[PDB]
């Protein structure tokens, strides 16, 4: 029983775990706390890049964005390095997805524009995909810091999986922009120990991770079986019981993913 296994993992890691895999032709939806809110953390950067792609001609990726010392306020492995030269929108999308770059994401929110530094337009984009649940209220670093239970900067495993399904597998984006998003997620450097670790090597995994305070660790993926059957996998967790400084536990997501992969194989 999957629910028993998921509950066991919660006890093991003193965590709250959320899992959603949307139904397919022959598989029923997999759901565990799937309609409970969890912080986005960096997982928002996948639909964010899609919003930026959608909003602009493809050649907007070649526009150089300049930024300064006071723009670096969060983990920004790429943007810290190019602060002196600037970065193109294309480079920013790359950094945001593949390195979970916080400054890159903040700059992409600014590019999207409008109230709240782009957070309202981001949320508006999710609404256009029929997501009436998720909300983004702050940028990095604030978005990772909301108290457990607080609805600011949250999604649910159910909501984000349906968003990702439309972006990667559905028609939310034209094929050319869809490929850009897909490729970036395919080349992600941060997800080796999460959903990827739970699926056999002959399954293709593309993903976007999130990590935050109160032991928050998320991963949203699209996976393909060895015969090219796709599934969307959203795993979210927090550890409120350790307080603000609770260590995120990647191993929990790898184990949850292993359990999911066992059902889907
Ligand atoms: C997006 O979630 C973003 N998270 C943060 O900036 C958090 O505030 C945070 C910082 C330090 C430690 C924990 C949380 C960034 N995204 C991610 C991610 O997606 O995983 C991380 C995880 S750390 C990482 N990245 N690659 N390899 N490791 C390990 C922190 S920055």
């Amino acid at each position: 029983d999957l629910a028993d296994r998921f509950a066991e993992l919660e006890r093991r890691y003193d965590a709250r775990l959320g899992v959603y895999v949307p139904a397919t032709g022959t598989t029923a939806a997999i759901e565990y706390r799937a309609d409970e809110r969890f912080a986005f953390c960096s997982t928002f950067k996948a639909p964010l890049v899609a919003a930026v792609l959608h909003q602009n001609p493809l050649t907007h990726l070649d526009k150089l964005i300049t930024y300064t010392s006071d723009d670096i306020r969060s983990i920004s492995p790429v943007a810290q390095q190019h602060v002196q030269t600037g970065m193109t929108i294309g480079q920013l999308c790359d950094a945001a997805i593949r390195y979970s770059d916080g400054t890159a994401a903040n700059l992409l929110l600014a590019d999207l524009g409008g109230p709240g530094g782009g957070t309202a337009a981001f949320t508006g984009y999710l609404r256009s995909l029929g997501d009436t649940v998720s909300r983004l209220d702050a940028e990095a670093p604030e978005l990772n810091r909301d108290p457990p239970g607080d609805e600011r900067d949250t999604t649910t495993p159910h909501a984000i999986a349906l968003v990702l399904q439309q972006l990667v597998l559905g028609n939310a984006l034209p094929p050319d922009k869809r490929a850009l998003l897909t490729d970036w997620m395919a080349r992600n450097t941060t997800g080796a120990k999460r959903i990827r670790a739970g699926f056999p090597a002959d399954w293709k995994v593309i993903d976007k991770t999130g990590t935050g305070d109160y032991g928050r660790a998320n991963d949203i993926a699209v996976v393909w079986s060895p015969t090219g059957v796709p599934y969307v996998v959203a795993v979210m967790s927090d550890r409120a019981g350790g307080g603000y400084d609770a260590e995120p536990r990647e191993a929990l997501l790898a184990e949850a993913a292993t359990c999911v992969a066992g059902v889907l194989a």
